[PDB]
């Protein structure tokens, strides 16, 4: 799912939702809202994309290979 990508990448980055929120320049609450999927388009698209170091296109689509499941 969407949040799985963000969160999984967060885990791989070894960072948490609050750190990500600060790196994005928002509040953990906003991140958690995005994670549970209670928004349609995040204002912080570029900020999230940069925070993880992926493309907005991948934030929207979110496809980088598939090795089982």
């Amino acid at each position: 799912s969407i949040s799985s990508r963000v969160k999984s990448k967060r885990i791989q980055l070894g960072l948490n939702q609050a750190e990500l929120a600060q790196k994005v320049g928002t509040t953990q609450q906003s991140i958690e809202q995005l994670e549970n999927g209670k928004t349609k388009r995040p204002r912080f698209l570029p900020e999230l994309a940069s925070a993880l170091g992926v493309s907005v296109d991948w934030l929207l689509n979110g496809t980088s290979d598939s090795n089982v499941r």
